[PDB]
């Protein structure tokens, strides 16, 4: 088990990637953002790292742009003191590449894309979800207009 590094700074991975505590402290990671309802923050009791969980379900009508203001936030707080964020949900990684991919389309000016094809290419397995490609979609055209 590996922690992808989208950007130097941010990190994608799953429930298993994010138990692996000698890594995230070989990568400076002093931010974690869990994308789900369920998981548990992981090494929570040990006081290492800043934690934002964004209560979400792998469903079809689940509401992701919600949590994108809230998630950019926490990710230019890591990146302002240097340190890295691993944002991360369970298998097919769905929720937690919505929020990496919204990320590199406001901060880095991407289309969605090109957004989405440097994503892929670095973790491959991405399990598709319409309803959040839906979401991204419109969040890529209110960034065409200024939203
Ligand atoms: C986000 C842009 C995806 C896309 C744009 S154009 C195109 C795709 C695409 N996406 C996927 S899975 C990606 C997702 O649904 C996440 C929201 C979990 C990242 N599989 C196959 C294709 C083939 C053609």
């Amino acid at each position: 088990a590996e922690l992808t590094p989208i950007l130097p700074f941010l990190f994608l991975g799953n429930e298993q990637d994010a138990q692996d505590l000698d890594t995230m402290q070989r990568l400076n990671i002093g931010y974690v953002i869990n994308v789900t309802t369920h998981l548990p923050l992981y090494h929570y009791e040990k006081g290492l790292f800043n934690y934002k969980r964004l209560p979400a379900t792998d469903s079809n009508k689940q509401n992701l742009r919600q949590y994108f203001e809230e998630a950019f936030e926490f990710i230019e707080e890591a990146h302002q003191c240097g340190k890295g964020l691993l944002i991360h949900c369970q298998a097919g990684v769905s929720r937690s590449a919505t929020i990496v991919i919204a990320y590199l389309m406001k901060h880095t000016r991407m289309t969605m894309t090109d957004a989405y094809k440097f994503v892929k290419g670095k973790r491959p397995i991405i399990s598709p979800n319409l309803n959040f490609m839906g979401q991204l979609l419109e969040f890529e055209e209110d960034l065409n207009n200024g939203v």
